[PDB]
Formats: C-alpha cells, structure tokens, sequence
C-alpha cells in the first residue's frame, strides 16, 4: 500500500517532501537509490526512485524486484521495503538502509575477507536463495559480491531480484546454478582475487568455465577443510551432481556458523575506518 511508512511497528502516514535527500548511493544497478532522512522521525533510509519517463527495460526490472521484496517481509536475509510512494511521476520505494557491499568492502580491504566473515555470509546467503525457491518458487540467477550487502549491526542480507523469476554456472550456458555463482564470489572474496581475472572477453570466461576445472580455495592460507569442502561442492560442473539446499544447508560448513556467535559488526565498522 501507498503512502505508509513503517520503520519497525510504528506506521507514519507520510509522503516524499516528508524527506530530506541526503545524496545517491553509487551507481543505478537497478534503479537510482539516494539517501533519505525522515524529518518526523531522524531515520535515515534508502529511497530508489523509478521515473514513469524511464527506461522500459531498468521498470520492468524494478517492479521485478520489488514484487520479490514485498513477497519476503519474513525473510531476515532479503533486505526488507519499508513502504511505497506513488506520484503522478516517480514511485519512491523506502528500503532499510544497508552498509555497503561485498564488492566495495573487498575494495576496502584491498585483500581476502577472513573465514569468519565469509562463513556467516553463506549461512545468510544460501538461507535466502532456499528461502526464495521454497516459498515463492524464485531464483536468483545473479548471485555475485555486488549483491550481498552488510550493514554496522552485522546484518548480512541479499538484495537485487531485478531479473529474478522462474558467476555463470556450466547448465545455464551449456543446459541450481544459484549454487554455482555463490561459490566463484566465495573464491573471489576469500583470495581477493577474481578467479577469472585475465579474461578481456565475456565469451574467454565462458571458455574457461566449461573447459578448465573449478577455481579452488587454495591450500596454504588455513582455510578450514569444511569451507574448503564447502566450496568444492557449489563448484560442481556436472549440475547433475550439485546439491540442492536442503543438502547444502546440512553441511558441516553451514552448522558451524549458524551457531558460531562471530562479530562481524565490529570487523565491518574497522574496515570502513581504514580509508
Ligand atoms: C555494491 C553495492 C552498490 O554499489 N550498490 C549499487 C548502488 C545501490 C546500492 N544499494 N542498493 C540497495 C541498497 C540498500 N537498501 N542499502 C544500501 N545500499 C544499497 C548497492
């Protein structure tokens, strides 16, 4: 419904001049998202904006992902809408505001993200794309670093559903290829290098793909043999012997960081300190 925002159980009647444009957020993956503080209340929230005007192509994808959005209100691993504004000439869709993305805090880093981290971030992950085929019958289809973002509370949530209905795995260019993309951005993440990074082509990396066998997490930087077991099994060629989410949800890997308490607030709030 229109015209409702709700910030956590209490409900505001308001509308856009309620709030004050506190500037963009990078760039129009989806749609254009500013920054936005609520003048009643102090909340600073993000605000993507559609413009009737706009491209055909980037509306279509923007309603795609907000119908994935409204559908996972119970989903504490898909970020969450706060509420809609229709104009006679945008749609104002209020998200809860998030930190950044994996992509950028590899930037930050400028080096791997430690187990840890990546370990609470599987669990969040591969939880939102079951999540998401069970309930509503959706997948993914672009899982990638860009598309995990985390916050200074150490949430830790999947975001952009824009051509999402029903990084690239073997059977989707050659017919749970969701489960292929989380593992090349869990390989990239844990090295901080992209495992196919010498490519100046889009058709080199499916080459690569198909014919050299799965990037793995190397042996000589500690990993733990359940992330590296883990790993080997997102990036299974044959997507006739991947497994599925209730499988992947039972791997050891999995049942460590579910329980595991690991503060990745305070490793997030540092590594936006440092520059
Ligand atoms: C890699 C992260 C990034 O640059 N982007 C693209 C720009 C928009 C940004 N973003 N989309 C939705 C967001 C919410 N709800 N909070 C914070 N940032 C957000 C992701």
């Amino acid at each position: 419904q229109t015209g409702y925002l709700t910030i956590g159980g209490q409900r505001y009647q308001a509308e856009i001049n309620d709030l004050e444009n506190l500037g963009e957020m990078g760039s129009g993956t989806c749609g254009q998202v500013w920054k936005m503080r609520f003048r009643k209340t102090g909340h600073v929230i993000a605000v993507k904006q559609m413009r009737r005007s706009g491209n055909k192509e980037e509306n279509k994808r923007i309603l795609m992902d907000l119908d994935v959005v409204l559908k996972s209100h119970d989903c504490p691993y898909i970020v969450q809408c706060f509420g809609t504004f229709i104009t006679n000439t945008d749609v104002f869709i209020a998200m809860e505001l998030m930190g950044t993305c994996a992509e950028k805090l590899k930037k930050r880093m400028q080096g791997p993200i430690p187990e840890r981290i990546l370990g609470k971030m599987t669990v969040a992950i591969v939880k939102a794309l079951y999540y998401l085929k069970e309930k509503h019958g959706v997948i993914h289809r672009d899982v990638k670093p860009s598309n995990i973002l985390l916050d200074e509370r150490g949430q830790i949530k999947l975001c952009d559903f824009g051509i999402s209905g029903r990084y690239m795995a073997p059977e989707r260019i050659d017919p749970r290829a969701d489960v292929w993309s989380l593992g090349i951005s869990l390989v990239e993440l844990a090295t901080g290098q992209f495992p196919y990074k010498n490519c100046k082509t889009d058709f080199e990396v499916l080459t690569k793909v198909l014919q050299e066998e799965p990037p793995l997490l190397p042996g000589h930087m500690g990993f733990s043999g359940d992330f590296q077991s883990f790993v080997k099994d997102c990036l299974t060629k044959d997507h006739r012997k991947r497994p599925k989410y209730n499988k992947l949800l039972e791997h050891s890997f999995i049942k460590r960081y579910e329980t595991l308490e690991v503060d990745v607030a305070s490793w997030f709030k540092d590594v936006m300190a440092k520059t």
